């Protein structure tokens, strides 16, 4: 599963929000990774997600690959919504 989104929150995405995307994305048995500006990280990984220091404005690629990736996607949709992160 793959989809792009685009970033709407003032601050990116960063701290306690952040969190909350990483902590969605664990929920699912399938491998998940966020990919910005070239680079690719493991989504249940903070330390990684927070490396990309993505903007406001960024356009963001979200992958999952599992069984359940479509259940992924849905959450990680959802997350990004109630966080005000993208879109």
């Amino acid at each position: 599963a793959e989809k792009t989104f685009k970033v709407v929150s003032d601050s990116g995405i960063h701290a306690r929000p952040a969190t909350i995307l990483v902590q969605t994305a664990s929920k699912w048995n399938s491998e998940i990774q966020l990919e910005y500006n070239g680079k690719t990280v493991n989504l249940k990984s903070i330390m990684g997600v927070m490396s990309l220091g993505i903007p406001k404005g960024a356009t963001i690629k979200i992958t999952a690959e599992g069984a359940d990736a479509a259940e992924a996607m849905a959450a990680l949709t959802d997350t990004l919504a109630k966080e005000g992160l993208a879109e």
